[PDB]
Formats: C-alpha cells, structure tokens, sequence
C-alpha cells in the first residue's frame, strides 16, 4: 500500500534536514481553493504557500502554459538568447509602468538583487565613497534566509549561531516616520528596503499614510525606496501593488512567490534605467535567472490575475471576511487585522490554548492555516475563492473557535 | 509575422535589465544536444546551460515526471507536508550515502546554506566564540551571486561596486595543500569550500591528489570540507561526483543545476546527521525549497543518469574529445584540459582574434559555445551525445579553427 500520513512524516524525519516543524497534515492534490491529504480527506487552503498560489492550486492556464513550453524549451543559460524572455519582460515593465526588471527565482534572490542594484547606485550616481553605503531596513522585516537577508532580521531564529553578520544594514522600527527621517540623515543611506505589510511579522498593517511619508522622506534625501511586495503584491491585498493604496512609486520593486502561480520559482525586480543600468553585463545573474519555461508561467500567471479581476475579489471578501472574523469574542481573539485577502487574528494565548492547537483543531474541521507565531493566525485562502465558498470556510473557523 | 533574432535583441535591450551580454543567438528549441533558433537554424550545444542540461534540452522522462506532478499538485509551502519529497529525499541521501539533505532551489541558496551549516557546526560542536567562525573559499571559486557569494570571490567583475562585504571570508590560492595547511592552522575556521574542478574559473582542473589532500587536512585540523558539484557533478566529469576519482567523501556536497535536467530550479545540501542537524525548525528554508514538483524533476533527472550510464558516456566521449582537440595546432590553441565532458580550450589571443570571434564562427558553422575569458573555449555538450555526434562537432571545431 501507499504511504499512510504518518509514514510520510517518519520518512521525511530519516532523510530530511530538521529545518521546519510543519503542521502535520500530509497533501496531495491541489485543485482551486482545496488540497487533499493521502488519506482522501478534503480542506481549504487558508495559507495559499505563502501568497505563491493567489491563483489557486494549478490553475489550468498556468498549467497549460508549463505544458506547452516543456515540449519546448526550458533553459539556454543566459549565455544565449531565447524568444520568451524579452515577451515576458516587455509584458511586465509596461503592467507596472518601470523601464526594465531583471528576472531572478526566489524572493531572497530578489532582495539580493535589490541591495546590489542600491549599493552600485549608491557608488555611482549618489556618490558614497566604497564602500560605506548603508541600506535601511524596518524591524519585523522578513526576506529570506540567505546571510545578508538574516543580517537585518530582528528575529533571534533567523540570525542566531550564523556566524558574523552583514555590515551596512541598519535597522529602524516598522510604521515609524520619524525613525526613518533620523535615519537619513546620514548621506551614505543609499536606500530603505520595506514591506507595505509584513507578512511574516504577523500581518502587521502600518498606518494610514505611512507609504506616502517613506516615498516623500526617501525623495527629500536622496535615497532609493524598495518596497518588497513577494507577499503583498499581485493582487492579495486588493490592488496589484499594496503601494498603489496610497498611489505610490517605490524606486524598486520586488515581485516573487504568485509571480509564476505556484508552477515555478520565478521572481522580478522592476525598476528605471538610471538604477538598473548601474549593473553592467557580467555583473550580476544567475542561472535559471530568466529562463524560457518560468517566463511563459509567469505570462500566464499574470494573465490570470488580471483577467480574473482577482484583486477586486480580494478587495471584497476581505473585507467580508474581516467583518466575520471581528464578530469572535474578545476574551479568545484580541485583534484582526489585513488587507484585502492577507489577514490575521491573534490569539489571547493561555497555556490552557495556543494558535497551534488552533490550526490542529482547524485541520481537523478541514482548513488549513498555520500559525506565525503564536498567538498569529494567517488567514489568507487563494484570491480565487467565492463568496459562499468564503462563508463556510468563515463558518469553519467560528466552529474551531467556540470549541473551545 | 514572428519576431526575428534581431528584434528578440533589440526587446530585451530595451526591457531587461543589461547584466549580460549574450552571445547573438536566439534559440527556440532544444532537443537532446541540439538547439534551433527562431530562423530554424540549428546547433549543437557545446555549453549544456553550464552542466544543467546534462540529460539533453526536454528529456522526454523528465519532461513527463513534469507533466504527470503539475496535473496534480506544485507547491504547499513547507509549512505543511507532501508526498514527494520525502521519497526524493530517501533516494538521493542513499544515493549518495549522506544522512540527510537539505532541499533549496538555486545553486547559491545552496552554498548560502553549507556556510549557515559551517558556522552553526563551527559554533555549536567545534566550540567557536560567535562569531568568530571563519569560512576559507579558493581564489577563482565562483558559486553565486549573492553579497556573499561576491564576497569570497577574486574576480573584480563579482565583487567591485557592490557594498561592504561578509567579514569571516578568507582566500587562499586553487590547488595549494601547503596554503589550506596554512589557513588551518586558525582554530576559528569552520569549513573550507571548494569546487573539485573550478568550472567558471575556466575549467581549472587541481593537481592529482590535491583532494585526497584536502580531505587529509580537514579531518586533521577538525574543519568542514564543503565540496562545491553544483556544476561538476552528476555524471558530467565522468563520476557522479568529480571527488569520487579520489574516492574522497567531503563532508558537505553541494548538488544543482542538472539535478533537474534543466526543467526546474532544484538544489541540495547532502551531509551526515551531525552536521545538519546543528540547524532547528524554523531556522532556514525557501518558499520553493522540496516543493512536489521540483521533486519528482528531480527523482527522474538523477534517474536518467543513472540509468543511462552517462557517467561512462561522459568519460570515454571526453578521451575521445581532448584527444582530437589536442590536434590542434599550438599556434593557436595553447591548453586543452578537462575532465571527462567538463573540458576547455586556450586561445593565443593576438587581437587579430580572440575566443569571442572564435565562438562567433563557431555559431555560424553550427556549434554554440561561449567564452568565459577571452581565451578561454568551454567545451560542455550534454551527456547524451553519441560518438559519431560528437565527432560531427568536432568536425565543426576543426573547421572553426583552421577557418583563421
Ligand atoms: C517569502 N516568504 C517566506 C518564506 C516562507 C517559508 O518557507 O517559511 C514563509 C515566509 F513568509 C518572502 C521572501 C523570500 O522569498 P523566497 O526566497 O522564500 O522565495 C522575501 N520577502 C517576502 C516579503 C517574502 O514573503
Ligand atoms: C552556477 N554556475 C554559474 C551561473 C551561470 C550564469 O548565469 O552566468 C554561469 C556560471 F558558471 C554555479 C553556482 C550557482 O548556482 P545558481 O545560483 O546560478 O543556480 C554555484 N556553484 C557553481 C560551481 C556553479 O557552477
């Protein structure tokens, strides 16, 4: 017979590095809105892998896209030329209205990407001597695991045992202006990275405005504005940008995790030529970087997004579902929060309860969430679900809820 | 009508960032070891995208491992279960007799993680004051493009521009024992990170017994060997690893690029218990990182190799190549080296000429290499090519060279 769930989890325990605990649900399927375990049973997907599957578990379009290309072409190395590429680009610089992105595949590659592009703008056109340049970063920031991305974590887990860390990264706290107009003050600052919501963090939402002053501070200063939309950007938040609330231009932007659907790890850092042409060819890359199989995923996964009309989805079933949410006693839920379809709630932890035995009760009840650190529960179903779909998942959740 | 090569150039000079300057060639379909551009012309690729297509453009097994997983499921994030990844885990921790592995997406990423692995090892089980843990890497070593990949690079091109770098990096000359005996001598180096044949370097093979020795000296000084295949192995020197032609086992090995046929960025960190599991849940990962899809890419890409013998392939078909390359005359070719389908010509540059003009030629007479010098000729067709191919190609390199 096929392994049982528990098998799965003792196999991976024997040959697997112990670098996550994940929530002991063992899937199979994913279609839309639904994932399936090994042993048949049936969920909601409430965590969407993080915002990568927006569109849903293997939309079809996305799907299509993948097969018909493999038949095809799927890596030349960016040594040569292939066709997709340039499509892809000249399709998604003119969605977002920058002059050029550079193609990357994970969101840490982006960042990576990013600090550079800051960095040689910073020795080039701003003037910092080499190499003081410093790049802000807001506390709470998550992008990645690589040494520089846990060089300006404040999260002990994320840093702690690996070895010195990054020079020039400062830190300042999240939803602070005044923070960071002390902080610019000094003229080596060559950008401030952030995200116009933290995910990872616990959906931590800043204030009304909050965007407007990092754009107006980091124009007044002369410094480069990266917004790092991996999670909050392509839709999930209401808007195909979570800046665009506020009509602002990010001089970088970061675009990842729904950027192929789920189907491939592709990612974007979209910017203007006067900072994307600081990087000269043999400067900076990366192997898949580009290639002609994540270019056509990604075509069709922004495709989806914008066919679908699937932020104004998200607009208006977060709101129905933050307005379900609110209607939970305060003396177990203490707060929700979110935009568009990215939410949370936070759990009054006793010890008598937590947010895990939370999310092991929910996927008991057939939905899937995970904690982020608690008492934080994510909340986040693909920006494809329905109204009634959304409503007895809502429904799921108030019976996890009052069980206890 | 269909955009041209000329116009694929000129789309992604104006869209894409400028961090490469291809050789002009727009491809648009690969098969096994051979490439078609968008007029229909076609090539034999002699660079196999640097070793990650080593099973030949779109083989059909893997192509339908993609096929059949991406009908089904591709991504639920690390924060819950699948199925496949523990099944590919168990087969290429057994395949190469290693404990564990550790699943990411790109090359870097993986690197990133070996040196997470060193220091976390460097600090909790050597006893090393953190963060004193030093990393020692070989001039020439190129694994990446991230901060911190550029910090321990000697090539200006990686680094210069490009912000303060990682402290605790440390370099020491290629295929040097008496310098690596040197350099651990300091109690606070952790590992010592090297490619068995230095591939971008331009395919600088050590001397023999420099691993055995490497191997000697770590174990005597207590440091970490960190064996760098993403490039030399799985079958592409002629072994399934490069070390294994001094029966060496190092104590973290570095898989990518052909672990997926080129279908999908997959990456592994192979060590023994003691090593990996110095890194707790919730201490690293990747959003992408043993993903299903990339997973089952995986199993049938290593299945490929193996069943196939293309280590055996790789071996005699690189006999046969330098020998013929070697018939070339010292005029003009002044170094042939390689190992098994990993080898290297050296051109007399004058500037009458020079290896760019050379892979220009190449190109018109139906053969795709690129120079990683401007002396230096990468040879590197997938592993699946035939003697009477390969022979056809060298046909075309004679051709090429004497046509000066
Ligand atoms: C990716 N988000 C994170 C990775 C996940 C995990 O595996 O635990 C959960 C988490 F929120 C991310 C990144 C990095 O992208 P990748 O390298 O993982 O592809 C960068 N910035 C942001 C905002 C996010 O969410
Ligand atoms: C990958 N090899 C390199 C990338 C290529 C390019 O785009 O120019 C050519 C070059 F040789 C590599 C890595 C990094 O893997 P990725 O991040 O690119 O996936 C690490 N180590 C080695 C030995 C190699 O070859």
């Amino acid at each position: 017979g096929p392994p049982t769930s528990d098998d799965i989890f003792e196999r991976e325990y024997k040959y697997g590095a112990h670098n996550y605990h994940p929530l002991p649900v063992a899937l199979e399927r994913g279609k839309g809105i639904y994932l399936w375990d090994v042993e048949g049973r049936k969920y909601f997907d409430f965590l969407s892998s993080y915002s990568a599957v927006n569109q849903g578990h293997c939309h079809p379009k996305i799907v299509n896209a993948l097969k018909s290309q493999v038949d095809k072409l799927t890596l030349t190395s960016r040594a040569f030329y292939n066709n997709v590429l340039g499509e892809y680009e000249e399709y998604i610089t003119k969605l977002f209205n920058y002059h050029k992105v550079l193609p990357m595949n994970t969101g840490v590659e982006a960042g990576e990407t990013a600090c550079k592009l800051a960095r040689k703008w910073g020795y080039t056109v701003k003037g910092i001597q080499k190499y003081k340049a410093k790049i802000v970063f807001a506390a709470g920031n998550f992008w990645g695991r690589t040494l520089s991305a846990i060089s300006s974590s404040t999260d002990p887990t994320s840093y702690d045992g690996f070895g010195p860390f990054m020079p020039g990264f400062d830190i300042i706290p999240y939803n602070d202006l005044p923070a960071l107009e002390r902080a610019l003050q000094d003229p080596n600052v060559a950008a401030f990275m952030v995200e116009p919501i933290q995910g990872e963090a616990g959906v931590v939402v800043p204030d009304p405005g909050y965007l407007m002053g990092v754009r107006e501070l980091c124009t007044r200063h002369q410094v480069l504005f990266i917004a790092d939309e991996i999670q909050t950007g392509l839709a999930r938040t209401g808007r195909w940008l979570a800046v665009d609330y506020e009509n602002v231009r990010p001089d970088i932007v970061l675009l990842g995790k729904a950027l192929s659907g789920g189907l491939y790890p592709v990612s974007a850092v979209l910017c203007d030529d006067d900072i994307m042409l600081t990087i000269k060819p043999g400067e900076h890359g990366s192997t898949y970087g580009g290639n002609p199989l994540g270019c056509r995923v990604a075509i069709a996964a922004l495709e989806v997004l914008e066919e679908e009309n699937l932020a104004e989805n998200a607009d208006k079933l977060g709101i129905i579902l933050r307005n379900e949410l609110m209607k939970l006693p305060s003396d177990v839920v203490t707060a929700v929060r979110g935009k568009g379809l990215l939410n949370a709630i936070v759990i009054k932890e006793t010890k008598d309860w937590d947010a895990w035995k939370v999310c092991l009760r929910l996927r008991d009840n057939g939905l899937l969430a995970k904690p982020t650190h608690g008492d934080i529960i994510r909340f986040a179903p693909p920006l494809v679900i329905k109204e009634d779909e959304l409503r007895e998942s809502i429904e799921i959740i108030n019976k996890t809820i009052l069980s206890f």
